[PDB]
């Protein structure tokens, strides 16, 4: 039947439209999903947090286990995908984040206002790739590097800011104003986050599970990942 | 080369030693290494966040940045390999963690101490698999990953506690408290870490190639991994 959606198999597809027509909704959220565009980071992250509701014979994460990634949470999205600018847990905890979802303020209580959502427009992605002979050109970096920003993630190129390259270590540089973003436009958090997950191994595309990064032919494995973001307001601390 | 590091690809091995004896050292730590068993989680956190600070061609993140770290970072690691109870890291913040490295306080200055290094003596991993038309014996699932911890990670069999199905999420259930655990065992942490660099395609062992998973020979890939530890202690937030 084909029934799939390609730009994001973190979800559930079924022909039973009118005619058949294949219909798909975000794991997790219900959502809707676009099965030809990079889906908002926000469900994305809700549906990795995703329980299923009847455990059956599987059991559920202690209250008080954790995890290596201290600032992983199901977050509350908003109708249009993006982060609600107020975030809670454990009940009462709150804080605000800014448009990656990254908490940008000292925590408090239920009676903490947000007064909006703050677009991070610049990114630093740092990667360290395993020592290897192909010391690829910077030139024939950029060049597999933005055809990837542009026909994987669907980034428009103004906003590849600039890419750089001193061995072991590439460091893609992503700039976008509210300014300079039309509507429907891939916003550069949405193609970072599946940037960041294609790298890690956990690709979202379907029937890709990770980044097969070949330049001039050549595999390309990175060890190490670190992003920074920068947004329009310092923040609050 | 006749000399290599089976068991932790994260080492520099030479055939220096008197008569060519491979002589092996941990990166980012300097550590000696027993190639016949998995090393520890610290060392190998340290061999992979190892930082060149190189900023010729480079550039630096903004006072102003967030940081998505992954929780990831350069530890501190005792003489046995294990973590230091307390971390820091800026310098000034710093913290307790557990046996795997999980920050289990609430972050604090320079004053902090940590009274002993509390055991991980539980883990959950979740695996979500990429959906096959139908599912697999659970009787061959189950044989299939324990073996896998028999002899891959070199896990005692009387440390895997469980492994449950239910289409298509896969559980594996560790448990090793400090009472069950003689000296030259494994640790489940450590087995933990390795399955998971496995599966995100960071194998790292030098020589065994990769993790190629076959319940009755059909391929299973994993979609979505997400691992929970539970300590002897209840974490102190
Ligand atoms: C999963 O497989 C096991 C292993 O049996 C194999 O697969 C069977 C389909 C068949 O081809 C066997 O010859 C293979 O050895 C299944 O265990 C068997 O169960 C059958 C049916 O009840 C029973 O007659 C046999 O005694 C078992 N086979 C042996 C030799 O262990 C199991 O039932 C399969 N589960 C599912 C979900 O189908
Ligand atoms: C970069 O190196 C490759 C090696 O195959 C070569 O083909 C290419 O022309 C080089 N380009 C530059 C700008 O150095």
């Amino acid at each position: 039947d084909n029934c799939t959606c390609p730009t994001n198999k973190m979800t559930v597809c079924s022909p039973d439209g009118p005619g058949g027509r294949c219909q798909c909704r975000a794991l997790g959220s219900g959502m809707a999903v676009d099965c030809s565009t990079l889906t908002s980071k926000c469900l994305l992250l809700k549906a990795r947090m995703s329980a299923p509701k009847n455990a059956r014979t599987l059991v559920r994460p202690s209250e008080h286990a954790l995890v290596d990634n201290d600032g992983l949470y199901d977050p509350d999205c908003d109708p249009e995908g993006r982060f609600k600018a107020r975030q809670c847990q454990q009940t009462s905890v709150c804080w605000c984040v800014n448009s990656v979802g990254v908490r940008r303020t000292d925590k408090g209580d239920l009676s903490l206002r947000c007064d909006e959502l703050v677009r991070t427009h610049h990114i630093l992605i740092d990667l360290r790739h395993r020592p290897t002979a192909g010391a690829f050109n910077h030139s024939d970096l950029d060049a597999e590097l933005r055809r990837l920003f542009r026909e994987r993630y669907r980034l428009h190129p103004k906003f590849v800011a600039a890419v750089h390259y001193e061995q072991p270590t590439i460091q893609i540089e992503l700039r976008q104003q509210t300014s300079q973003k039309a509507a429907g436009d891939v916003d550069i958090g949405d193609a970072a986050y599946y940037f960041e997950r294609d790298i890690k191994g956990e690709s979202l595309f379907q029937g890709r599970g990770g980044l097969d990064l070949r330049v001039r032919g050549e595999p390309l494995q990175v060890e190490r990942t670190l992003i920074y973001y920068l947004d329009e307001i310092p923040p609050k601390f």
